[PDB]
């Protein structure tokens, strides 16, 4: 696709901090852009949408390569279209803005300048950020992550593709969605179903596939982590069902691993650990600092600070498990006692390995599960299943909750922030600012 300037991309600066092993960080300054699914979508030369609803126009989009030499995407208006705001340090997300028309989320991508994603290598590193919380009741997810994304959006490899990063372009992620409207350069439009329960989306013929790290999934009910890896580090263009994933018939079919090896401390038995109120650990009605480090080993390590007491990733007793660390020995444990073998076919944190040691971009997003409610994240699930079944539940949310209409009706005004964002060696990050 190429891009349009009927309105004018701006987009909102956010500083971070970037440490070092000599005990300084510095202020760096970056932006945020959105996604382009979140895009108007429009021919070049008129204001006729190319994309409204959850259809194609079949005669400016007849196919993929057709729809990108006649198709655009515009400008966004961040704060009064999408609630997306920053201020010095900090990024809040609302999670429904209304006006000309209804929005819900957003997905936003931390930029280096005005026309490239900013790339931060993992490995040997750890990654800080204060959030509140507070406002994400069940059925939210309000989400920081990162995805082994090209910095220039894939202008390079697809030519086609003009708008680039500075318009949100090339999206993938470990699920291989096929909900995006644009990938590779071209359109989705070829073997689109719209969605018989959102009448803004529907699923294409390709998907967007490439590793993921999900440093932060959570409400104030519930939160996970967890690294999810594919065959292919990078970028890469699946074939329909092919694809697995959320949005496919095969969940499992694919070169991605949809489920990952999760660390949900809920769902492992500490049920006091995290949550709203003074009767948890850290009290979710509060902001709280997570800091997550990627050791050369290839294992993951994380901590917490709220109101200056410091508490390690609660233990976990797993099979023959018992630790803290999210390492092989754990992930071999879960799938033992939970079930499955996705993590393990991809190659698990061997190959994991791989995408923390080249450049991954920081995502972030709120968000509601149109699939299955979030169930996975905050209540017992499948919802037949019960307490008795290992790791069957993750939160304490009713099995009813999460339904996206009732959730954007009833928590119109929840919303998520997301600040103070330190990088550097391990061990640097709790260092005085710069
Ligand atoms: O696809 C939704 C959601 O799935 C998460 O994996 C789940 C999986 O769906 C469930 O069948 C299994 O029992 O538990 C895992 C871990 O919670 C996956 O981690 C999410 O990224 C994804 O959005
Ligand atoms: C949960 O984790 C916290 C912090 O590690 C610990 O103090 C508490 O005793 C744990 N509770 C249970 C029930 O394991």
């Amino acid at each position: 696709q190429s891009a349009c300037t009927l309105q004018s991309e701006t987009h909102p600066p956010l500083t971070w901090q970037k440490c070092s092993s000599g005990g300084t960080c510095t202020q760096q300054t970056g932006s945020v852009v959105i996604d382009a699914n979140w895009r108007w979508t429009h021919a070049t030369n008129s204001s006729t949408n190319c994309y409204d609803g959850n259809t194609w126009s079949s005669t400016l989009c007849p196919d993929n390569e057709t729809c990108a030499k006649n198709c655009c995407l515009d400008g966004a208006a961040y704060a009064s279209t999408y609630g997306v705001t920053t201020s010095g340090n900090s990024l809040s997300i609302d999670f429904v803005t209304q006006s000309a028309q209804k929005n819900v989320g957003a997905r936003l991508y931390l930029m280096a300048s005005d026309t490239t994603y900013q790339e931060f290598t993992l490995l040997g590193n750890e990654f800080s950020f204060d959030v509140d919380v507070s406002q994400l009741p069940c059925g939210l997810n309000g989400a920081l992550y990162f995805v082994s994304m090209d910095a220039d959006g894939g202008v390079s490899k697809y030519p086609t593709n003009t708008a680039g990063a500075k318009y949100g372009t090339g999206y993938c992620d470990s699920q291989c969605p096929r909900d995006l409207k644009f990938i590779n350069g071209q359109a989705n439009v070829e073997g689109w179903e719209p969605s018989s329960n959102n009448a803004n989306t529907g699923i294409g013929g390709h998907g967007s596939c490439c590793s993921q790290m999900d440093i932060w999934e959570a409400n104030s009910i519930s939160e996970a982590l967890t690294p999810h890896p594919c065959t292919t580090v990078g970028q890469e263009i699946c074939e329909g069902d092919g694809c697995g994933g959320t949005y496919s018939d095969n969940r499992y079919g694919g070169t991605c691993d949809p489920d990952g090896c999760d660390w949900n401390p809920y769902r492992l038995g500490n049920t006091s650990f995290y949550g709203p109120g003074s009767s948890f650990t850290l009290d979710t009605t509060k902001k709280l600092t997570v800091v997550t480090q990627f050791e050369t080993s290839g294992a993951i390590n994380r901590y917490y600070v709220q109101n200056g007491v410091t508490f390690q990733q609660p233990n976990a007793e797993l099979g023959s498990y018992s630790g803290n660390e999210l390492n092989d020995d754990y992930c071999t444990a879960e799938e033992a006692e939970f079930g499955g073998s996705s993590f393990s076919d991809k190659g698990g944190l061997t190959q994991f390995k791989k995408a923390t040691s080249g450049g991954m971009v920081l995502v972030m997003s709120l968000w509601d599960d149109y699939y299955a409610n979030m169930l996975w994240l905050d209540s017992t699930y499948p919802t037949n299943e019960t307490s008795s079944t290992p790791g069957a539940v993750r939160g304490s949310c009713s099995t009813s909750s999460g339904v996206p209409a009732q959730v954007e009706s009833q928590s119109p005004n929840a919303k998520v922030t997301f600040s103070n964002i330190k990088f550097g060696p391990i061990g640097s990050t709790g260092n005085p600012s710069g």
